[PDB]
């Protein structure tokens, strides 16, 4: 074995991230403006824009979830707050129209209580929200929810980085599988635990387990440019979840920060010290202020539409069949 | 599949760019000074120097096209201006001798009108000028032009990044195929759309579709050093189109810019905000002032001649048969 | 042969270091807090925490060895000092409880005398401490020690970077094999001698020779983050030896250094000029002051526990069966 | 073909440079101090230290050639000066003992005259000194010299980067083949001409053509550290030629230069503008002042000896049979 030892499976794969690949152009009759950007968030819920905001306390509360839904995506309300408060934000979103809204729960003891409270508040999607879904407690959580409230509510499970983990969530009854163990911009899991999986390879693997069962994959974390959205979907994902790309917007929680005459907002991991207030697996940082959400979403979607133009993808379903070229460091 | 999923074609290729390879020396009786640098721009038109200036409003207007033609290459007049103006520049070039000149057209409604006007002005080459030629509207444009004015005018089509796209343009009747989707120094297509193809691999693929039909390939974008010109031609291209390398010259449009006591000129993408005055796919930048075109061209050609010396290529046709060594990051 | 010459064995392997790989998540019922971090330092000695401090004069004297043992690891007393002094430090450690302690010896003439003196002082582990164990003098040293004092004392041999070297130490009677030729943070062997072996590949190879004989492998050098500890153990190592990660602690030898208002301590190679007071193979540097050892060890172990959680490893023995994904430069 | 086109030979090889590889340790009974560093410079001439100084006007004139010979290596007198002057330097070296000395000639018209003049002055080695030896004029030069003065003088030919070029020089009668097209620290051939070959791969290939005929290979250019010397010899080279590593010494031509309170000397390519006083293929730069040659040579040789210790090479001939591990960017 060229890299050492006698076991060829020790190093199971070569993991590619977004910067490792480019989308290849293909024959096209598709104009960017006419492309259809709608896509399955879950088995039942289709979004007009395949974008979801992260369940983070510096990204999504009621104001973001409302702006996302109006932009044609959805927001996932974070769970770093009292159950009553989170449910009140759900109500607030519903009060503002017939707007889609999701909300994160854990798998702890009050997790079940929290989910029932969100159900009562009218939530559309429950996201069982962990760093590692391949675990009997998370799988049991997903399943219990699905059997109890599954007719009225769609249940998302995550996160996973492998085929077998995605397969287990499908089996457990997930309406969507969320992919991303370690790729987040504010993530330190890779240096703290030494654990991770580059996101393009992780998506390809999850989609191999999920697509045969008609279960959409949400690509979560590591997206830096609108181009990475196209890449993630082309790898087979149905939507993308964004943290950093949306944390700089007016609608995100938090105040402006002035540093050297430039405008920023705080953006922090939910495994950061501050968020947990111990071995943190996220940092607390800043992102540039980017203005209104509507305008950020317009830009990102514009980039996607261009990609659909280049690749001849009339729909997201077609983009999922596009091909990549692997590039080198020099590229 | 080592990089994920079960489909070996998902990641179709490993894309190499200019920095990925070096030309290997070979047995040589060729002195740089005696090497023959002439090459086909199109099926009928041979240039003394295998270089063409980009169709950009910070690179080529009449003064550049005249200087290029006199240097033994050619200029392609940009189309970001009224038809009457562009045609007047064509006339201006023709007024200055029996000088070759090309001009860009689009595929829009006024595209056809523009081309007829250029024809009337005496243009030698029409370049159908898009970011993605593999499209029925571009292919139909190339063909219509070829059937209508093809006996007096050579028609170039572009840009493509794949074998099938190049094949389609040949079929459509192109007299030359221009290669380059995303490699430009001022390009942001790769981060905005996630789309692209490293240029050495793109040239190899285009040449595989074009050379059997006797159609020359123009390598367009990403050339940073005179060495990249030799590399591009060795990959099988017949000419190279230059933007950044020529934008700093006296003959390019625009005034000098003084920054920190150094001289620059603006150089901007035709998909930049400023050029389009929306989702831009180019930036607006600066390049160092490099002085007279004649001297820049002398240097670039000098580098090519040295390459032809090292590789024993008496002619460009021979250089196209040279071999590469792939290098690593460390090199 | 694609990289040159006709001999496929000239370039024997592709060497991976810690940054080349990530641990893949796997099915897990393991909570970080409940994971069992105990591991074999040698055939007979099991540690509560799989960590050993380096035998360096800026890392381990009596105060460090005591703090390490109390934290559940062990310290290896450096040998850059008179025999009487080193033995007095051994006694000092033993005076402070029933604390495990190891001590380095060379293979010179006074080496044997030194080892007997340490034995008399009550040492638990003798580490035969060289940069290259695959040598008749080192092998004979290990063996002589083992046959003479082997019933009361465990004998460690090192360092090696290949399978055959590890095999020779096992044969010689080593109770543990220490791996690391050139990976140290303060090492210059790779630029001075051009010699080395990336540590993940080196561990895989050593473990292939050592594990079938029940001999534990100590991963020595190159560990920068708590994640590298998990990686090293997953590659098959049983413990890790730390220099740089511990040199900044209160318990290490040396005073604080203030530089630009920040706190540091000196950390230097035992092959550095200063340490030898000639062709040095280490540098003299600084590391940031990190406070009490107990707290540094808590953090590192916390990172390991998280890894064991992600990978479903209940014990270190299970973690040694985990799988990696190879990543690219972009990751 | 994964990198493009249909021709698998288009990209002939994967080229490795010194930083791509490390020497693997092996079983050893060799102490650095007792290792035998002697090696063939040519078929007849053996050196005590396998090092030769470059034929450059900022590296070797009489004072350097004398210091090199005394250190047990040799210097090659540059040819950027009148024949009478170069021959007078040869005499000067001979006047200072029974000291080996070499001298560069070209292949021009006065080349032959120059060589006869050096012969008369008592030169021991003529180095036919080009950037590309695979050329009938260079091959004829080597051969003519060999047939005319070959019994008293050893003739070196260079430079080559391929197996076929090395084979042609052997056939032509070369007593040694010098390898290095483009790797020099002051070289711009790779960006100007796009031509080159990474040096480890180039050595492996040259040695494949030269060693079966008993012809020594001189590794010329790209050596940055004493470790690269060991690497070059392990790849099969018999000596190494150094420019940058020696240009900072007291014995090199040129005065001290003070810049920001630090000491430097000028070091410039013989294809630089200044050296030629046009398309330059070298730059004019600075290197740090390093003091006496004797001390620099001691250090470099010290590094080699350490390598011979690690690899168990008693002699240079044994070191040439050592093995490499390929490393990644991360290493
Ligand atoms: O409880 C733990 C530690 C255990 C988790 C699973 C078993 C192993 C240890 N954590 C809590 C949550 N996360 S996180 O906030 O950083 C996180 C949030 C969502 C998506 C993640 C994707 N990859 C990394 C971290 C992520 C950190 C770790
Ligand atoms: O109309 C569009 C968007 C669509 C284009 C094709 C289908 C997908 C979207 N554009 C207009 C022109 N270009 S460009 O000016 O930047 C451009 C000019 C020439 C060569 C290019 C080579 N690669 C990239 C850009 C290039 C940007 C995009
Ligand atoms: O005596 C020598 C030189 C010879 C050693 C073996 C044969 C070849 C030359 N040295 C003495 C000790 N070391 S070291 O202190 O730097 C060292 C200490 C422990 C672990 C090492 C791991 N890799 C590198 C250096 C290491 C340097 C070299
Ligand atoms: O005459 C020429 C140009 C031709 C040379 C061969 C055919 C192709 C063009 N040159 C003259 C000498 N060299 S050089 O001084 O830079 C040079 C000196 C020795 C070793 C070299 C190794 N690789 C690169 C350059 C080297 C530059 C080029
Ligand atoms: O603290 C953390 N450590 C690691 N991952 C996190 C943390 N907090 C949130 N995440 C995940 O990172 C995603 C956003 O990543 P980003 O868009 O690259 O900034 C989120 O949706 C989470 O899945
Ligand atoms: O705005 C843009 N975005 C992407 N590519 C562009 C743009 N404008 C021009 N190009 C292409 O980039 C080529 C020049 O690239 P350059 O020589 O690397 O600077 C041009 O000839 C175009 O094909
Ligand atoms: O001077 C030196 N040169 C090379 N390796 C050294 C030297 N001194 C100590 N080492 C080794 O480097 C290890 C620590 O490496 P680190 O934890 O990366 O700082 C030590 O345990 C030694 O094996
Ligand atoms: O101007 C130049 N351009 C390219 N190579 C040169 C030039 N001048 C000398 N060389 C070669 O570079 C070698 C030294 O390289 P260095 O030791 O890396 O600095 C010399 O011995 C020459 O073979």
């Amino acid at each position: 074995v060229p890299t050492g030892g006698d076991d060829p499976t020790k190093i199971a794969m070569l993991g590619l991230t977004f910067d490792d690949v480019l989308l290849l152009p293909a024959a096209s009759d598709v104009l960017p403006a006419n492309a259809d950007t709608s896509s399955q968030l879950t088995k039942k819920i289709r979004l007009k824009v395949p974008l979801v905001s992260s369940a983070m306390d510096t990204v999504t509360e009621a104001r973001m979830a409302i702006a996302m839904a109006r932009a044609g995506g959805m927001g996932v309300l974070h769970r770093n707050l009292p159950v009553a408060e989170q449910a009140a934000q759900v109500e607030t979103v519903k009060r503002s129209g017939g707007l889609l809204v999701g909300a994160a729960v854990g798998v702890g003891d009050d997790a079940w209580e929290r989910a029932m409270a969100l159900r009562d508040a009218g939530v559309d999607v429950l996201v069982v929200d962990t760093a590692h879904a391949h675990n009997r407690k998370v799988l049991d959580m997903v399943h219990r929810l699905k059997t109890t409230v599954g007719d009225e509510i769609e249940v998302v499970g995550g996160n996973v980085a492998t085929r077998a983990a995605a397969a287990a969530l499908v089996e457990a009854g997930a309406d969507a599988v969320k992919v991303g163990v370690g790729p987040g911009s504010i993530c330190t899991t890779r240096v703290v635990a030494g654990v991770g999986a580059p996101q393009i390879t992780a998506i390809l693997e999850a989609v191999a387990a999920c697509a045969p069962h008609g279960v959409p994959v949400i690509a979560d974390g590591g997206l830096q440019y609108s181009g990475d959205i196209a890449k993630a979907l082309a790898a087979g994902a149905s939507t993308a979840m964004l943290g950093s790309l949306l944390a700089g917007t007016a609608e995100s929680p938090g105040e402006l920060i002035l540093v050297n005459g430039k405008q920023f907002k705080s953006y922090r991991g939910m495994g950061s010290l501050g968020a947990m207030q111990l071995v943190p697996e996220g940092i607390e940082g800043r992102v540039p202020f980017r203005g209104p959400l509507s305008t950020v979403i317009h830009q990102l979607v514009g980039g996607l539409r261009a990609a659909m133009g280049y690749t001849g993808s009339a729909t997201i379903e077609e983009l999922q069949q596009a091909q990549f070229v692997q590039i080198t460091a020099a590229g």
